[PDB]
């Protein structure tokens, strides 16, 4: 209440939250993002086409202007090594490939974008795209540790080959594995082992400390991580969402550290420094990665206040369900609603005083969560100021484009 005149104060306007624009208005980020390793980038919701375009706006700054150069999104580690493929070589269909929630025209378009600035020869750096979800592993994860042991090994072929084989089926997703028994809490949590422990010992035979060899262990852990979460955790769920995340985390972590500096976009709660989720996780990625990196991870999070957007609904349908309601005044999303401003950013660090507290006390937020039912929040407490570095203020908001 008291003072929403600092939150206008220390705005930085956004002219606008379109990809193809000025893009000037987001000078304030450079010494603001800083000289960060890997950098959060979170959305309130996942399906708000306002909220992708403005990330994108991001991604586009960051990439040109304080040269990032890979961007890990919130999809499988797989379909993503489609997703590569077409930003690098343009061939390919990217819709097939995203997840059904993800497979917007706003997804397209920044995929697009990414092609086009990979296009320019003047460019020398690429920027990758990977994915550090593991909802599913399908083959072309396993070719890829194939083909590289035919290349550099044709001997281990007959070995390795064996337990892949019998692994293709049974993770091609979470409900084929889940629905096992010994199998899965044995068999296949071991094999996946026995194929990243096998890689180590033929190290020094497979081209080990090369750039490419790191990229085929780490296919092969994406195996280990799906099989690890899924069958270990009985009556624990509270594991699976642990795992889970820590396999975020790992797979983020991952590129910045072999591939260069990295955008994370993803769902607020996934890059948050604070765990906003905690009804259903027990710690989530960004944590992992605010404890590892320190301060070479911050986080730019996403806030609305009016607007509608996609959902699934208590019935399991997608589609523009979704309807903002800030009635609270005591939510962050009031308090910025008030800012008579259409988009802006503020960095929630440099504040001091009342709202130094206010940021650092805790108040409801849009939790953004993916389906809208009688027993789901819809709104969760957080602390503003230790969850993210950065703040992006977007007033009204529509359905992301599905169509």
């Amino acid at each position: 209440n008291q003072i929403a005149k600092w939150l206008e104060a220390h705005a930085k306007p956004l002219k606008t939250t379109n990809p193809t624009a000025s893009l000037n208005d987001l000078k304030p980020l450079k010494n603001m993002v800083g000289s960060a390793s890997i950098v959060g980038l979170g959305e309130a919701t996942h399906g708000a086409h306002e909220v992708f375009t403005m990330k994108h706006r991001i991604v586009k700054y960051l990439v040109s202007e304080k040269g990032f150069t890979n961007l890990v999104l919130e999809e499988g580690w797989d379909r993503a090594l489609e997703l590569d493929r077409y930003v690098l070589t343009g061939k390919g269909n990217p819709s097939q490939h995203l997840t059904p929630v993800f497979k917007t025209k706003e997804m397209l378009d920044l995929l697009d974008w990414i092609r086009q600035y990979n296009a320019n020869p003047k460019h020398k750096s690429k920027v990758r795209v990977i994915g550090m979800d593991i909802q599913s592993v399908n083959e072309n994860v396993y070719n890829n540790i194939i083909e590289y042991i035919k290349a550099n090994n044709s001997k281990l072929l007959p070995r390795v080959e064996e337990k892949i084989k019998g692994l293709i089926p049974v993770t091609k997703d979470m409900n084929t594995f889940e629905s096992l028994t010994k199998e899965e809490k044995e068999k296949y949590v071991l094999d996946a082992k026995t194929i990243s422990a096998l890689l180590e010992e033929n190290k020094s035979y497979l081209n080990g400390k090369s750039k490419e060899f790191a990229w085929i262990k780490q296919n092969a852990r994406i195996i280990e991580q799906f099989t690890t979460m899924l069958a270990t955790p009985p009556d624990k769920p509270a594991d699976f969402y642990l795992k889970h995340d820590i396999a975020m985390y790992e797979n983020a972590k991952w590129t910045e550290e072999h591939l260069g500096k990295t955008i994370v976009w993803g769902h607020n709660g996934h890059v948050s420094k604070t765990n906003m989720l905690s009804f259903i996780y027990p710690k989530v990625a960004g944590q992992h990665l605010a404890e590892y990196y320190g301060k070479r991870y911050v986080s730019i999070g996403t806030s609305v206040y009016e607007g509608q957007y996609n959902v699934k609904n208590s019935d399991g349908e997608f589609g523009p369900y979704g309807t903002l309601k800030s009635d609270d005044p005591n939510s962050y999303n009031y308090i910025f609603g008030q800012v008579k401003k259409d988009q802006f950013f503020i960095d929630l660090r440099k504040a001091n005083g009342v709202t130094k507290t206010w940021l650092n006390e805790q108040h409801p937020i849009f939790a953004g969560i993916t389906t809208e039912g009688p027993d789901i929040p819809k709104t969760v407490d957080i602390s503003l100021g230790k969850a993210f570095d950065i703040l992006v203020q977007i007033q009204k908001v529509s359905p992301s484009q599905v169509h």
